[PDB]
């Protein structure tokens, strides 16, 4: 069975807690393999394999719940074991209740019903939970190459909320696919030019992820198609800032997408920006955009 290295460790699939089937009860749907709330008593979200799936999908599968398992951060899901010795395999997720990034910002956009339903506060927060995500992961060796608002997941709905990676299924293939399946509007040109991917392959796509925290979770390169996102973007083009974006902001953007990586800021120094830009009140005191 495959093993996998992580910080000083080695570890393979005898390593994953088993929890005996007969202490998992599904309880509804969340939104699919499949994704079901379950109980353990502990709340759980339950990631199944179909039993249908080829044995390349089986060792994804497992290779996931191994790399998801080795991780210790606040803004890293955690994995709470598997259920591996009974079919469906199961992987046993930390619960989160406000769903993924991408869904929560498009159903929580300020609206004539709900006008204070977000502020930028709010936004800058969102952001500095991943990059905070982010950091660990760049002082830990371990290069996500998908970051985006659909592989975040928010604890809650409400004002405590706290957002974390919750999916590392890209990392897994490239540990071991289609050209129309790569996310080319979050990679930087060395990316998809030349697949050389660094700590800085994220820093490129936290800054795609920015766009889409502080558009509200509009798809990036709004009109434009892969091939045409490739184009632009090697011939130096960029996203406009966001509507209402404060300039602050959209500066990180922009300098998360320098073309050479050693241009590019490192997560701790995108930290102390978004840091900054709390701090400012010309910042949070924006409003955002209402729509209609
Ligand atoms: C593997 C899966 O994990 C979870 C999903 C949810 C909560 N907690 C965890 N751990 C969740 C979702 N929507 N809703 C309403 C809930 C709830 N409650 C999102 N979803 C259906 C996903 O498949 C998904 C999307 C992105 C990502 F990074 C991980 C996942």
């Amino acid at each position: 069975n495959p093993n996998y290295c992580f910080a000083g460790k080695t570890s393979s699939i005898s390593d994953l807690k088993e929890v005996p089937r007969k202490n998992i009860t599904l309880i509804r749907g969340l939104g699919h393999g499949e994704v079901y709330e379950g109980q353990v008593p502990l709340q759980v979200a339950v990631k199944t394999l179909p039993e249908v799936y080829s044995e390349q999908d089986e060792l994804d599968f497992l290779m996931e719940a191994l790399i998801i398992s080795k991780f210790n951060h606040q803004n890293i899901v955690r994995c709470i074991g598997v259920s591996l010795q009974s079919l469906p395999r199961f992987i046993l997720l930390e619960l989160m209740a406000g769903g993924d990034l991408k869904s929560f910002l498009r159903e929580t956009r300020p609206r004539p019903s709900q006008p204070s339903s977000l502020a930028m506060l709010d936004l800058l927060h969102v952001a500095r939970d991943i990059a905070c995500g982010c950091q660990y992961l760049e002082e830990n060796h371990f290069i996500h190459r998908d970051i985006a608002a659909r592989n975040c997941l928010l604890t809650c709905p409400g004002p405590g909320r706290v957002a974390k990676i919750g999916d590392f299924g890209m990392a897994r293939d490239i540990y071991r696919g289609g050209c129309a399946m790569l996310p080319v509007k979050w990679m930087p040109p060395e990316a998809f030019m030349e697949g050389i991917f660094t700590s800085k392959t994220d820093t490129w796509s936290f800054g795609v992820l920015l766009w889409e925290i502080f558009s509200l979770g509009y798809m990036p390169y709004p009109s434009k198609s892969n091939q045409e996102v490739l184009e632009f973007v090697t011939s130096g083009g960029r996203m406009d800032p966001p509507k209402n974006c404060p300039g602050p902001v959209y500066r990180i953007m922009t300098q998360c997408w320098q073309h050479q990586p050693e241009d590019r800021p490192n997560f701790a120094i995108i930290l102390e920006r978004i840091e900054y830009c709390t701090q400012d009140p010309d910042v949070i005191n924006t409003a955002l955009p209402i729509e209609y």
